[PDB]
């Protein structure tokens, strides 16, 4: 039947740099989300008999510290969809993530142990769901197990008059073994964010990537590649490597770095990041974190740590550094 | 004690002719709800005892394409009231309906089985419920069964220091007999949606109706009038509906609506003929399919409610609107 | 485990003298909240073991009239946070009250029995939570009952480049000793409102207050002080005095009076208000009030009764009375 659930993550952040109205630029000191966007859903799962069962799950994300939606403002801002599951596969419709969040992100550090601040500079590949990367209006269909071998593929429409005036396709698979993961996706958004009947809440958006995962008793370690193109132009490739050792079962470690290297109308930036984060688990449900991520850019741009908001400022140098320490529960 | 319940509606919807900033008329493919907008609520009755409970409702309705809320935005869009229920009659504050949909919508297809685009041109009678349809600030007083006879009113203040800035209210009655269903009520408002702290959300409305319905075994059918005007254009609807139920989970329905209006002294003429078939696939989930088709006068354009006001008309006299969708109910 | 609750206050309330665009004043019929601010919400306490425990509160208001969202709209507008809790003390991370409403509040009529109307003119001590008083990115500390005595803080961050563009702070007690109950709290803000990252949702506020009250049997009563300041200049200061007599277990009888003297730019501004409530107890979840509340002010300024919402004009006399009959339900 119908269950509630819900994660909460409220933690103390401090940003090194962070541009002002005025030239200069100071720390920021704030209070919310860490790893994880804090969100609260309904999920069900109705037999309907000889190997089907309808199946619907909504999720409304919502920040501890002000109280406010985000990823827009929507009531089910995150995830809002229903759809049939059989033994064959599944089909699902209303607002979904794409193949990339499906298989890509199990992948990154920032999809995994990390969450907002491993992310990629400005979350380019859409990796992070501590944004609005979900698309509207998404049939989605995911396949079987077949022997750890998964692929799907989503078709996002527009609800406008135009057909192209917000559509998004994607397609990915993941194949996984013991502790070797492999996965592999594509997305393609037209005239993202044109109109608000269409699938990209407000040119031509790609993101291409591939990467694998092994993990051996208490070592988890994995490396990534994914690309970001926008067209009719600005093409950014991101490199990741990251590893995870739970020293005690409470407690786990992990380092992540990644570069970056973008083209906006043919000339190359650079972003460097490194990070590294301590989690103690007090139970199943509640753990505390700690984790200081640094980056450093070309002297051609400014660094930026995702922080959750793309409103947010560059640094005025190419230097910036995100420390946070918080709170994260689970119900 | 207290229940969450809700309604998930997801399908594809075709449209023929919807118009486009540009002159040009284009088809328009959606998806979204297709018969039942998609809504959670909390729901609750205290028995105080006494014969006396206290009642609760608070429903929200949302787009599970975009998952945003409709009808305007706020929490509890649909309804939202409280009140005591004793076994002489019920009294509610609140945000909620008013007599039209207590007593003429059960009469209709675009209250029952149909939905959406089953509803009149414009929803100009305000029967359908995919849209904002309730009033805020209202006092609803509802009778016993007193053997099948039930009416009903609705008083709706305006919130703003000017009383009839938008004032509303409503009475109606239905009866229930064996096979045979009779309702008819009357909804009255006054500068309908100028402030946002009155009734209806951003001269004077009224609407009017009576139809009566009688369902024998797998076949249900009913017929019914409904007018609506505005004071300081006329518009009546004719409608008549069928349900038969081939298979106790598979149901098919048709309906016919005929609606003339005077705007202004000119006549405008619209025809509207729908089917569905809908089968259950359990208690709380099944699939439907539906077919829309309308006509209007040259003196004008077609358009199918799709539940959204502001989607545009048709370029030319004809429209049609197909659905297939899945409904599920928790 | 999780428990959601809620409150559901209708009723219809009428004023004498509200003013219109248009020069005149009009008498205004409502139908919406009379005591309390109708509310649902989720709350869970999970035993971490060691005496420490996870708790956290997600409560949302609304005005039943409309369905819509009040105090500035987000989801979780009244309280969101989480946070650890010990026999030592409990510290809270989220959107929350700061001390006057932990200590002062309680010693009001507005805080207790009265609720909207009751309040001081224009909630100027953010007595009443039937606005928008609640702090964001706050970090709050509530001690043990070290026999009766409670102290606390709070400190709120404006999650802004600027440290104080929109901080907050708040610091107070309470004690408890058989009938009598006695407290005094501090509360301070930095740019209240300016911008939406910061702590007081849209110069230099700060709000002082001490009170004591006494209960023995069926006769509740209590006197309470407080002074709100603004620079950057207002000063007020309220003069409380409130009875509650329970008649019959339940039935109970309330009545306030508060003086408040004001200083807008070296000139003095004066209220007296007057109000009696009756509530009869349906059940321990239902009861049923009426009210009537009557204002006057000196002749330079204008009557207003607090009736929610802040932007409702004022009066067009010094004359204003406001009047509720309504139902109030738990769940």
């Amino acid at each position: 039947s119908v269950t509630l659930y819900g994660v909460l993550d409220a933690g103390i952040t401090y940003q090194s740099n962070v541009a002002t109205p005025s030239g200069s630029g100071k720390s920021l000191w704030s209070v919310g989300a860490g790893v994880d966007q804090s969100r609260f859903g309904l999920r069900g799962s109705e037999d309907l008999g000889g190997g089907l069962k309808a199946i619907f799950t909504l999720e409304s994300g919502f920040n501890i510290g002000n109280g406010r939606f985000n990823n827009g403002g929507g009531m089910f801002n995150r995830q809002a969809f229903v759809g049939l599951s059989s033994n064959y596969g599944t089909v699902t419709l209303g607002r979904q993530y794409d193949a990339t969040q499906d298989y890509l992100s199990p992948l990154s550090a920032t999809g995994t142990w990390g969450g907002t601040y491993f992310a990629h500079p400005l979350n380019n590949d859409r990796l992070n769901t501590n944004g609005d990367v979900a698309v509207n209006n998404t049939v989605k269909f995911t396949s079987a197990n077949y022997a750890g071998l998964q692929f799907g593929g989503t078709y996002s429409f527009s609800n406008n008059s135009q057909f192209a005036n917000n559509r998004a396709y994607s397609a990915g698979a993941s194949y996984q073994f013991q502790g070797l993961k492999v996965g592999a996706a594509y997305s393609q958004a037209n005239n993202a964010g044109a109109n608000t009947t269409g699938a990209t809440d407000p040119g031509r958006s790609r993101v291409y990537g591939a990467g694998a995962s092994y993990a051996y008793g208490p070592l988890q370690g994995g490396l990534l590649w994914t690309q970001s193109r926008l067209d009719n132009t600005i093409r950014a490739d991101n490199y990741e490597a990251n590893v995870k050792y739970n020293l005690t079962p409470a407690l786990g470690l992990g380092v992540a770095y990644t570069y970056t290297n973008a083209k906006a109308n043919g000339e190359s930036t650079h972003w460097n990041q490194v990070g590294v984060q301590a989690d103690y688990a007090l139970s199943k449900r509640t753990d505390v974190y700690a984790q200081a991520v640094y980056q450093r850019s070309s002297k051609n741009a400014n660094a930026s740590i995702y922080n959750g908001d793309l409103s947010t400022p560059f640094s005025t140098s190419i230097n910036q550094t995100a420390a946070t320490v918080g709170l994260r529960h689970r119900f």
